[PDB]
């Protein structure tokens, strides 16, 4: 819902509201998930040249029982855009690596998940400089590349995306925070298909799980999606994090051991633009052992149902 | 204040601000309690046949001190509405119970109260799949009935509803986690007349106070109200409920003895529908004794004074 | 955005995201200092005579990493203003020093600062029962008087402002919570020209860095600032708190010292009303000593940007 447009400022307000249900043994999945979001996207023009911007999405879950507060701004950032010299935007806002390996996250409940949201840059962060210019200059049309600076430790990024004309993509960002990672990824966008694939190297994952971080970090993601025309994408998937030489902060070591693996079989069923429903079943791999027991890490399969409602 | 409207999709966007105060003697009584909610409903129709909405409606606190937060999720969830055969709606809701416990929930500051939100089902709780059925398939006119299910743990749920055509109603609810509870309740509204009671027989209370749950709890609660046409809805009201065998989670025991009992008056008086003042002088009768010291219930006579403002 | 109007109700949603950074050696300055501010002003038309209205301003910040929560309701209340006779509102809101104070309070990222929020009274509160009366009953034009009343301990204030016709303005205020704060301000609102300067006496400061309260304490805060034409706004700024006799709440003492002390190079650079970019450089002149050291007063010289966005 784009509630304000008047004199060259619009203002979007979106929302969610999603109520789901887990499946699985692991205590600490099944059960309810249902949560909230509550946005707004902004929008001031001037000139013809330039115009400014400025962003917020709030996630608060609906699952935690009265007297309790769960949240974090998912992204809050302002910035500016200059016709033909892309844009700059300061603030909590997805890392520049997202821009490749966001195309494999895409499935009805689950995924992206190798990389977590303060996981040194490959999804969200903090104090954020991004700048993005797309189209090349207005010079090479299709070739968007991004340059970025994480807050704290520092780091610095880049990522070029390309969708060779059609609806083939390719994908490429490296991040290093201060500790690289890498990243490749592959998109097919055309006739109700989706095909998206991307991996990537790294230095150390650190924060993950509850076990301290590698000295090398190797995950791949891919998933086939259809767009049946009555509202239906079946949605199947794999993705895998393999780790190295793992320490508990002190000692401990757990060494070479899988960090997440699994097929995914999912549907999401469009309603409408606004009213979805959804069935995800994770066909999870892993064993439960040492390396996945201390550190909580999930060995259950897992199946969730959702009714989300937007706006 | 219904915010957006286009192509058949609806979005309302209420809240209110609520600046009052308490007077008692019992510290953690007398003082502000300024709070503010802000929701959101929402609408989205697909067809002639089926309506998809989706709700939320928060409550923060306003009189906490610079640095802190006081808030929860008062509800969130997602459903579908199909043309005669009522709806579904999975997410933090209003236990089917309060169908017909609300009936007495209408005082200008205190009431409902013998149960609490996540009192195992009396008023709200968490993973909620509610079914509603309106006016029994189109068939049965005046005669709604609900059945739920609530989240961890387990539980059932049954209410059935009926105003007899006129004013009179009838109210009927059954509640069983796993612990069954029992509700009946009567509301007459006419000729600007409210009386409404209800009562319920439970299992156990559990989450009561900071000590355990009984054996067997008696909860009754029954008010009339006038709505005079300058705006001014004096209301008084008696509620109360009784316990059994009530352990300190660990031994205990603290036996028979009232959990709240009072006679209320207030008087509420509607400015417009968006500004209302009230005053509302809650008559305790309850007496300092050791189930109520050590448990903290308020054994207090409160008189409350606040000016809402909605929209 | 003012988002709803309809039959003499107006209710306005604003928001602001400002990203932004800070430099400085002392660590607890250095980094990101992103935030966002939601809030809603509203009002309700009955009568003629009198208006209903209510607000609401949240802080959220969005410096803090994902999982965690940092905000605070900024103020919210409910009021009644009837024609020629002020206005009324009950609950979290600006002290009514505030209303003198606030003359200083306009550099482009610090300021105001000798004062706290539920520092006592000088800026916000809750409780909070003013009683606001402009233009003093129609009779005496330019001529505002507010009185106020705070929650809990108890309080009492009072503030006179008066522009002496012009854009010169005189102010005046005195604040008692039980602990007497005095204050003075002088601004000059002309000529795209902006000349500010107020300061105050009291008994107590108590909530102070992190050590107990002073038996006097003298603040005093001055500004002058242009308003070029392009947008572009840069202020020079001088403000600075002397103490007295100051305990570690138990014992301690730590005397005769300054408390903050800082001249202020600033330009705050005005794109549209919708969205500014501004440069803020705090000249700190504080020794890092004892008091300073123990209590965390900060003694380092600080230097801020960032790109806000309203709405
Ligand atoms: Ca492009
Ligand atoms: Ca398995
Ligand atoms: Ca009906
Ligand atoms: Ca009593
Ligand atoms: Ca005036
Ligand atoms: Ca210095
Ligand atoms: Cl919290
Ligand atoms: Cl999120
Ligand atoms: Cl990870
Ligand atoms: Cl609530
Ligand atoms: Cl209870
Ligand atoms: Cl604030
Ligand atoms: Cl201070």
């Amino acid at each position: 819902a784009e509630i304000y447009n008047k004199d060259g400022n619009k203002l979007d307000l979106f929302g969610k509201v999603d109520g789901l249900h887990y499946f699985s043994d692991d205590k600490g999945s099944d059960g309810d998930q249902t949560y909230m979001r509550i946005g707004f996207k902004g929008e001031t023009q001037v000139n013809d040249q330039l115009t400014g911007y400025g962003q917020w999405e709030y996630q608060i879950q609906g699952n935690q029982t009265e007297g309790s507060n769960d949240s974090w701004t998912r992204v809050a950032f302002a910035g500016l855009k200059f016709a033909d010299a892309g844009s700059f935007d300061y603030g909590r806002n997805y890392g520049v690596t997202y821009d490749v390996t966001s195309w494999t996250d895409v499935l009805p409940e689950f995924g992206g998940d190798t990389y977590g949201a303060d996981n040194f840059m490959q999804q969200r962060g903090n104090g954020y400089a991004t700048y993005r210019n797309t189209d090349f200059f207005g010079l090479v049309d299709g070739l968007d590349f991004a340059l970025q600076y994480q807050g704290k430790g520092d780091g610095y990024g880049g990522s070029l995306t390309y969708a060779i004309g059609e609806g083939f993509s390719v994908g490429g960002a490296i991040t290093t925070s201060k500790a690289t990672v890498y990243t490749g990824g592959l998109k097919y966008d055309a006739n109700n298909i989706y095909l998206a694939a991307q991996y990537s190297q790294t230095y150390n994952a650190t924060r993950f799980g509850t076990s301290g971080f590698a000295n090398k970090a190797q995950n791949f993601e891919v998933v086939a999606q259809y767009q049946f025309d009555f509202g239906l994408r079946p949605s199947v998937a794999y993705l895998q994090s393999k780790g190295k030489d793992i320490s508990n902060g002190y000692g401990a070591s757990y060494g070479d051991q899988d960090i997440v693996k699994y097929v995914d079989v999912g549907a999401t069923y469009y309603f409408n633009k606004n009213m979805s429903t959804y069935v995800d079943y994770k066909i999870n791999l892993l064993d439960k052992n040492d390396f996945t027991r201390d550190a909580g890490i999930n060995t259950d399969d897992i199946v969730a149902l959702g009714l989300v409602y937007q706006f």
